[PDB]
């Protein structure tokens, strides 16, 4: 009980770091695209290009991390192993097309780049994210039921 | 007791995420824009058009404020920091006002000082707060369910 309780909880905690590490990373690969670009119109504002894509990489580790310290988080006998199994291949996809997008970059052919439907990945990611979240959510207050009860 | 403590703290740091997630998805979409734009601009133009990436960025915003009220709608705790609070809203103003900036700032496409904008200082900015708020929190939340366990 007392104890399912910080695991699904150090779960959440740990998968929300690495949603928002990749959101940052996307955000921040976008300025590169952005920068790169009136650097081809020889102009370029605040920063160079080159440190938006280290500090892609950064971030980018970041998140690959936290999405390890997740799934170095020990299942509740109650956890769907289908339902993890369905978050981690689009959090897979998502995190991919990512590290895809930064190589697209230093190889600087920008067109075949937006044209990545990054957009469709994330989204299959935030479902599931969300998904697994209500899932967790709902085992959650079901234990607190059964203490709450039995105490 | 406990559970108005806690169905309450679990709610705010849930909105106020959904709300920090909806600020940095449109941050994105913005940059998606102001590259369309370039490309639109020049020569050759990939993907979703300028406009349909502008009222995302519109829309996914309205999403950001709708959470931000969620959160503040919620009634706050006796011990909740009321500079936390209003260090945080603060920050949220700001930020999110960057972002309500730079898109016309787009319609007015001088895609120019748009990309010089301090938004990755404002961002952090935020990012700094939602966080604390956020240890704040948890570490009311032990603390919390600790005289509950204790009675």
């Amino acid at each position: 009980n007392f104890t399912v309780l910080q695991t699904i909880r150090q779960q959440q905690s740990t998968l929300n770091g690495s949603w928002v590490a990749l959101l940052q990373t996307r955000n921040t690969l976008n300025r590169a695209g952005i920068r790169y670009m009136m650097d081809q119109n020889n102009i370029g504002s605040g920063s160079t290009v080159a440190e938006l894509m280290e500090s892609a990489s950064i971030s980018l580790k970041q998140a690959e991390k936290n999405w390890a310290d997740y799934e170095a988080l020990p299942r509740d006998p109650r956890q769907s192993t289908a339902a993890a199994a369905e978050i981690k291949r689009n959090y897979d996809i998502y995190h991919n097309a990512l590290a895809e997008l930064i190589q697209l970059l230093g190889a600087g052919k920008i067109n075949e780049f937006f044209d990545q439907p990054t957009q469709g990945y994330q989204d299959g990611f935030e479902k599931q994210y969300v998904a697994y979240m209500e899932q967790n959510d709902r085992l959650h207050d079901i234990a607190v039921s059964d203490n709450n009860a039995s105490y």
